[PDB]
């Protein structure tokens, strides 16, 4: 759409800026937005998808009075705050006072993390009510349908069969490749299997996922790698010095079955959206001086993601954000129809909401599972629910078992990193 203009900072304005690699979002557009906001004395929240991007913003906004609310001194007089999407949501769910932001600027606003969706709903609600302006920045705005957008440098788009598991023959084109490859896989479990196969083939491999990103992504800069094997987390602003993307064009989707008690299952890998495909491809084609970038895609796209648990989880989060003067939160317009129940259905009382926030924010439990635990009067430190569940809920590692739980969320035991964490949570830590 149109280019950033100060009109966009006025109350009731919500603008999606379709801003692409190259010129000049973090180092030129964002700084100008913030300069204009300060000039108009607007109380501003700048929202990054990840701590990594929040640090990059800090670099870009040097010389402006900006407070960084992510883990470092401040005057206490700054009116621009930089944080993660989830930090805003998490703050809004606590009784601690949230400033009356006049302007929200959300980077990588396509992020479908539940707390990102919830943030957008809160923001859109405040804007619609005339209390704020919002700018959402993304290369894939609502209604994106093109998996193959124009780029800064040409990309060779190639339909290719992509392994979903280890292989012992064939796929020579994968391993013969002399440059750097970013390979989007459907899951962490797939990541581990693909990565180990490539390592046995002598390749230097970095694995990026939600958990590993903060520590592992900074290692990419050094160039000491052949493959980055990544989940969808790299769709939120990752910049690789790569010449090839491999994209299985799939993702495992969590889904809530409900279904007596409820559980969350992980779908078999299924087609991603056209917007997601464009974001995966968009890791390459960025540098006009680098020709011959390749994008290999292993399947089609599908726009129906209404079964994603994140949509319900977003409104569980949103039902637990107290709004000043009678305002009832709805999801951001383009995201409203994905699901919907009775408004306020997931709203919790004080002590339960506090337990809920701590389960999600400190224990890193999925929002649904944290909600199940909190909604049943369980105290944060009371792990008894992890052991006194039905028989069917026994958890197995290599079909064992190991040492439950009252409720099953497949996201806590479907890979090595996650099960290792959930077992520790069962303690402990």
């Amino acid at each position: 759409g149109p280019a950033y203009n100060p009109e966009m900072l006025k109350k009731r304005q919500l603008t999606v800026l379709d801003l692409h690699p190259g010129a000049g979002k973090t180092r030129r557009i964002l700084p100008q937005i913030i300069k204009d906001a300060i000039q108009k004395r607007l109380r501003t929240a700048v929202l990054a998808p990840t701590r990594v991007v929040a640090a990059e913003m800090a670099e870009a906004l040097r010389g402006l009075p900006v407070r960084y609310l992510t883990p470092r001194e401040h005057s206490g007089n700054e009116i621009v705050d930089v944080m993660c999407h989830a930090t805003l949501t998490h703050r809004l769910m606590s009784p601690l006072r949230v400033p009356n932001y006049n302007l929200f600027v959300m980077d990588e606003a396509h992020f479908t993390d539940p707390a990102s969706i919830a943030a957008r709903g809160y923001i859109a609600t405040r804007v619609e009510a005339g209390e704020a302006a919002a700018i959402f920045m993304t290369a894939t705005p609502p209604g994106t349908s093109d998996p193959f957008p124009d780029t800064n440098s040409p990309v060779h788009d190639v339909s290719s069969e992509i392994p979903d598991r280890a292989w012992s023959s064939g796929f020579e084109w994968i391993t013969d490749y002399a440059g750097k490859t970013v390979w989007f896989v459907a899951s962490v479990k797939m990541s581990n299997e693909i990565a180990q196969c490539l390592q046995r083939a002598g390749k230097r491999v970095i694995q990026l996922n939600r958990k590993s990103y903060d520590t592992e992504y900074p290692k990419c800069k050094n160039g000491d790698w052949d493959f980055v094997i990544t989940t969808d987390i790299s769709e939120m602003g990752a910049n690789f010095g790569a010449s090839r993307v491999i994209d299985c064009r799939k993702s495992v989707k969590p889904t809530i079955l409900d279904e007596g008690e409820g559980r969350v299952i992980l779908s078999v890998p299924s087609a991603i959206t056209s917007a997601s495909a464009a974001q995966r491809r968009g890791r390459v084609g960025r540098n006009p001086s680098q020709i011959g970038d390749e994008y290999h895609y292993g399947g089609g796209t599908s726009e129906d993601d209404t079964m994603l648990a994140h949509w319900t989880e977003a409104k569980i989060l949103l039902d637990n954000i107290h709004l000043p003067n009678g305002l009832v939160a709805q999801l951001y317009g383009p995201e409203r129809d994905k699901t919907y129940t009775m408004d306020g259905e997931y709203r919790l009382r004080g002590e339960e909401r506090k337990t809920f926030l701590e389960l999600i924010k400190t224990a890193d439990l999925p929002v649904w599972l944290a909600y199940k635990v909190a909604s049943n009067g369980i105290q944060y430190n009371d792990r008894k629910w992890c052991f006194d569940g039905p028989r069917s809920n026994i958890i197995l590692e290599d079909n064992n078992e190991v040492e439950k739980p009252r409720w099953l969320d497949a996201r806590v035991y479907s890979d090595h990193q996650s099960l290792k964490w959930f077992k520790d949570f069962a303690a402990g830590k």
